[PDB]
């Protein structure tokens, strides 16, 4: 006979599994930090009706445009700190911040879901 071979690791046991469970080493955490001044509209009349002189003048450097965020939430990816129009995929230029897509890297590019299997893997 020579009936030895069959689908023992693979279609067989064809579950779904996580959107990049095992990938997790080029995984990154996209931490949504909220701005807890100006979600309060009743805090006052922007920067206009208050007069509060603030001291820092930097906030958070950017790494997407090379400045400093001034924009409303800014995001985490990797190491730096991101916003909406910088913190995106470096092949779609889609803004990540903007959809909260959970990106991955490799070769310090970084691409969308779908676009680092379809790029390196
Ligand atoms: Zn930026
Ligand atoms: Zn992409």
């Amino acid at each position: 006979s020579l009936q030895n071979n069959q689908d023992v690791s693979f279609e067989n046991i064809q579950w779904s599994i996580d959107p990049g469970a095992d990938l997790s080493q080029y995984k990154m955490d996209v931490t949504v930090i909220d701005t807890k001044d100006g979600s309060q509209s009743k805090l006052g009349g922007g920067g206009s009706g208050g007069h509060m002189g603030s001291g820092g003048l930097s906030w958070k450097r950017c790494a997407g445009c090379g400045g400093k965020i001034a924009d409303r939430f800014l995001l985490y990816a990797m190491d730096s700190y991101w916003h909406s129009r910088c913190l995106k995929c470096s092949s779609c230029q889609a803004q990540l911040g903007d959809i909260g897509t959970s990106s991955y890297t490799k070769s310090g590019m970084i691409l969308c879901r779908n676009d680092y299997i379809r790029l390196f893997g």
